[PDB]
């Protein structure tokens, strides 16, 4: 018999005394070791001392593991390790200052959500996604990738949506004092006000502009416009069906070209720091000017009324 550690939470290693005898599935239930599916093995000596991943088998477990992840889904915990799998094989080099992912298995949607984030002011809520964050910034991004994928119930290979995995991704970020309030008119609806506050406080499907917003958007049974009046947060992110779109330097934080169909697509990052950056997995293309397919826009906030 050998001396091991089984965890949920990667913070709390609960010591277990394991039987030789038995495998990992008929101790723990399904277990993993560094990502490797190690239920159905018998233990070696050599693993002795070594930390293994299990699912929440007791209400202490289950308590460790929902005030890790802010989560109950307990295929979570199993597609999490899954993917980790994968992701850990993945290239993480540092491009435009920031951390990219090298081009694997669709990558590209996760890639442009990696680095956008590094440029936003935001700091998320469940511990797991934060603790793998500050890693990722540092370029073992490996653990927060997977996270990713399992938040957003998405496999490896799957093409993605980088506007869907932000909305999924924000639900843990620290929004709590994101405040977006608007004007609504109509000739019949007196002064009627509409405030958003959470993920919807800083996100907006219709136009990249933040201008537009200002400036006044349509609303879909009659005709009624809606002009943003006062917004409080670090950032916000405008969305729009791929258009033909100008990024000038200095009037916007990041954004997000698709090239592409809508059954198949090709995501790319862009950026400005002395020039403008195409940040496209570990490629990178400086340019003076950019005009092309966009999807989304980040812009740098704190507090805007009118």
């Amino acid at each position: 018999t050998i001396k091991v550690f089984t965890t949920v939470d990667n913070t709390n290693l609960h010591t277990q005394l394991v039987d030789m005898s038995m495998t990992y599935g008929q101790q723990f239930g399904p277990t993993y070791l560094d990502g490797a599916d190690v239920t159905k093995i018998k233990p070696h000596v050599n693993h002795e001392g070594k930390t293994f991943f299990v699912l929440p088998s007791d209400d202490t477990l289950r308590s460790e593991a929902f005030e890790y992840y802010h989560t109950l889904d307990e295929s979570f915990l199993g597609r999490y390790m899954s993917a980790l799998n994968h992701t850990k094989k993945w290239k993480f080099p540092q491009v435009g200052g920031l951390t990219s992912i090298k081009w694997a298995d669709n990558n590209c949607y996760l890639s442009s959500v990696l680095l956008a984030l590094q440029q936003l002011e935001v700091k998320f809520n469940a511990p797991a996604l934060q603790e793998a964050y500050y890693r990722a910034r540092a370029g073992d991004a490996a653990n927060f990738c997977a996270l990713i994928l399992a938040y957003s119930n998405k496999t490896v290979g799957e093409l993605g949506d980088v506007r869907e995995t932000m909305t999924h991704l924000l639900q843990h970020a620290n929004l709590e004092s994101a405040k977006r309030v608007l004007n609504v008119v109509c000739k019949h609806c007196g002064q009627k006000t509409t405030t958003l506050t959470g993920v919807e406080a800083v996100m907006y499907m219709g136009t990249l502009s933040y201008d537009n917003l200002k400036t006044g958007v349509s609303i879909p049974g009659r005709d009624a416009t809606q002009y943003l009046v006062q917004q409080e947060s670090s950032f916000v992110m405008m969305s729009a069906p791929p258009a033909e779109y100008k990024l000038q330097q200095g009037t916007f934080l990041c954004a997000n070209e698709y090239t592409g169909n809508y059954q198949c697509g090709h995501y790319t990052h862009i950026t400005a720091k002395e020039t403008l950056y195409r940040i496209d997995g570990a490629h990178l293309t400086k340019m003076s000017e950019y005009k092309g397919p966009v999807t989304d826009v980040f812009y740098k906030e704190t507090s805007y009324t009118t």
